[PDB]
């Protein structure tokens, strides 16, 4: 009935498990934020300090030419200054949490100076504003993911299920996910978030949890300016620019710095940039007046009820993202979230291109409230999903159509085959257990082979080239599954690179086009079989060149390699239909390839009492030099051997490998 008793921390301590996951126990909120700062510094200190330095607008100053473009970009958009403003604009309670987090970082570095790379030492001390600045850069001035939520009625046990499944870069520093656990007398949060963020974006606890995917919210407008007589033409008149003289320091090879002038020009729209070709472009970013994004996430993930959650969401301080919610009470929700300008005309394509910058006709000033955006709560189908598809099949049966919303909010483009799989996997299954839920997450179907091979194979068999004939039989015998042992998968990928373009998203070659009326079974067929066979001819050559043969085992070429761990790969490209994603790189000279992005933080939660959750982090929980917690999870990933996620104090106590008492 009621959830299990909340644990009441009586001292400040971090209990680390064997995988380098910190369980931070604090006697109050600032204590927990401090411990969290300390832990992030231990696990990712170098890259966090680097990023904070950048978000200060001091990249060029600290590290020279390689960081200058970012410095100019951030200074022109007034990011470091706005962060100082946002910091002061925090509620006093949340500002104290931000101060504590920054102090935790500083105290870690103070106590462990040997753990801090020489190049980033100059960044210290960090402040609450630094924290705010980085979050500002990340959200407003910087892939893929899956998301599932399942309602009780669709499960065997009667408890909601949740999937957290972002697919960002395995290398990009600011996209590094970190797993942590925060406990105070008043709240509990478990999950993953980008390094440097003091709040957990992919969070769950005993009561509730959320996950995120990219929706590509069009939160900015690029205005083409008409330059005339030193100014710009606007409503038939020439307006002079706002001009501000700024400057920044650039580190030289000899370790000195040089002062570089930077004039920031602004039109009524926003700051002005000149492009390569010579187009003067004013950039107008929505939601610059929304200082509460971090606290919004915090209030969302510590909500005592769905009503409280929705009230926090409705603040409109989080500028983008599809956000999916589930709780132990049994509510599931999908929200197409972001800060979207109210506009009187124009579809999404119009607002994504260069918009005329000569007229107040196109100057928006207001943004949509939450109730104007596509949302689904407890739908008849008993699930919600999003795999970066436009928000038109978030559940099945659908509860709204594209007509119900302004045409500028979201595209109406063909749903990817991964997204089609996502809908099929949830809709086609009933009486789900957590085990089965987890099994479905591993899906790696070559859906595009289902759509194309029935037409391609017979066409290829009539080609006079015996090697093309053999290729057809190889593809024909394939079970259309991206398994390690597959001898046809690599060849099929190579054919698809031609048939459907290098991103596998091309549509022109299908016989039957995509249709929202058949959203999980179109597009289908091969429009021009003869042409497709010539593509296979080329693909055969490409496969042999890249991999050495047309039938090399998929998991022999596709490897997951971190430090000295080298394990076989399975699953693949989302746009080919693989739900579980590994975006394999181009191969090296031996035909070996590894994931550029794909599965990173993967968690599956059942809101039973107590909750039960399993997860993995592909690239471990630390990237600091010398850590044992970088390559220590990837072998488990290769076997889909998920860790039980430990939220209960006694579970944490049984798993502890390191104890860090702390003071605040
Ligand atoms: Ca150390």
């Amino acid at each position: 009935q009621a959830p299990i008793a909340a644990y009441k921390p009586r001292s400040n301590e971090i209990l680390w498990d064997g995988y380098g996951v910190p369980h931070i126990y604090g006697v109050d909120a600032p204590s927990a934020f401090y411990g969290y700062g300390w832990a992030q510094a231990r696990s990712h200190g170098d890259n966090i300090l680097r990023l904070y330095g950048e978000a200060r607008g001091k990249g060029a100053e600290y590290w020279g030419p390689d960081y200058e473009q970012t410095t100019v970009w951030l200074l022109t958009n007034g990011v470091p200054e706005r962060a100082q403003q946002w910091y002061a604009q925090q509620s006093p309670d949340f500002r104290a949490n931000l101060d504590a987090f920054a102090a935790g970082i500083n105290a870690y570095a103070q106590q462990n100076p040997d753990d801090i790379s020489p190049e980033v030492r100059q960044v210290l001390p960090v402040s609450g504003a630094d924290v705010v600045a980085h979050a500002h850069r990340l959200m407003n001035f910087l892939g893929g993911a899956n998301s599932w939520a399942v309602a009780p009625g669709k499960t065997a046990n009667g408890n909601a299920l949740l999937l957290q499944n972002p697919h960002l870069s395995w290398t990009t520093d600011y996209f590094t996910y970190y797993e942590a656990h925060l406990v105070t007398p008043d709240f509990e949060i478990y999950g993953a978030t980008q390094i440097g963020l003091p709040v957990i974006r992919f969070a769950f606890n005993q009561r509730m949890g959320i996950t995120n995917t990219v929706n590509g919210m069009v939160g900015a407008t690029n205005y083409r300016l008409t330059l005339q007589d030193g100014g710009y033409l606007y409503d038939g008149q020439v307006r002079p620019f706002e001009r501000r003289q700024a400057s920044y320091r650039l580190r030289q090879a000899d370790g000195t710095t040089v002062d570089k002038p930077l004039e920031i020009r602004s039109s009524v729209h926003g700051p002005v940039f000149e492009r390569a070709d010579g187009t003067a472009v004013a950039v107008r970013v929505a939601g610059l007046d929304r200082p509460g994004m971090l606290e919004q996430y915090f209030d969302m993930i510590t909500a005592d009820s769905f009503d409280d959650y929705e009230a926090a969401l409705a603040r409109m301080q989080v500028p983008t993202f599809n956000i999916v919610y589930a709780d132990r009470e049994g509510t599931i929700n999908y929200s197409f979230n972001g800060v979207a300008p109210k506009r009187a005309e124009g579809d999404i394509a119009f607002w994504q291109g260069l918009v005329p910058g000569d007229s107040s006709r196109y100057l928006w000033t207001e943004t949509h409230p939450l109730d104007d955006l596509p949302r689904v709560t407890n739908p008849p189908g008993g699930f919600v999903q999003n795999s970066n598809d436009p928000p038109w099949t978030p559940t099945w049966p659908v509860t709204y159509t594209p007509k119900d919303f302004p045409s500028y909010l979201a595209p109406q483009t063909p749903h990817s085959l991964r997204a089609q799989q996502s809908v099929r996997l949830m809709s086609e299954n009933d009486d789900l257990t957590l085990e089965r839920f987890m099994a479905l997450q591993l899906s790696h179907r070559a859906v595009m082979a289902d759509r194309t091979l029935p037409d391609l194979i017979p066409a290829a068999l009539i080609d006079p080239d015996p090697e093309v004939q053999a290729a057809a039989r190889l593809l024909a015998a394939w079970d259309r599954e991206f398994t390690s042992d597959s001898r046809a998968a690599l060849l099929f990928e190579e054919w698809a690179r031609l048939f459907a373009g290098q991103n596998f998203a091309g549509q022109a070659g299908f016989a039957t086009p995509w249709s929202l009326d058949k959203p999980v079974s179109t597009p289908y067929g091969v429009r021009d079989p003869k042409a497709a066979v010539d593509q296979l001819r080329t693909a055969i050559a490409n496969t042999k060149r890249k991999y050495g043969a047309i039938d090399r085992p998929f998991g022999d070429a596709s490897r997951m390699i971190l430090n000295d761990v080298n394990v076989p790969g399975a699953a693949g490209y989302g746009n080919l239909g693989s739900f579980r994603v590994f975006t394999w790189s181009d191969p090296d000279e031996n035909g070996v390839r590894t994931p550029v992005h794909g599965e990173t933080w993967v968690a599956m939660i059942e809101f039973s009492t107590p909750v039960r959750a399993y997860g993995l982090m592909s690239y471990g929980n630390s990237r600091q030099p010398g850590t044992t917690h970088y390559s220590d999870q990837i072998e488990r990933v290769s076997r889909a051997d998920f860790r039980e996620l430990l939220l209960r104090r006694e579970q944490v106590e049984a798993a502890v490998q390191e104890r860090t008492p702390f003071n605040f």
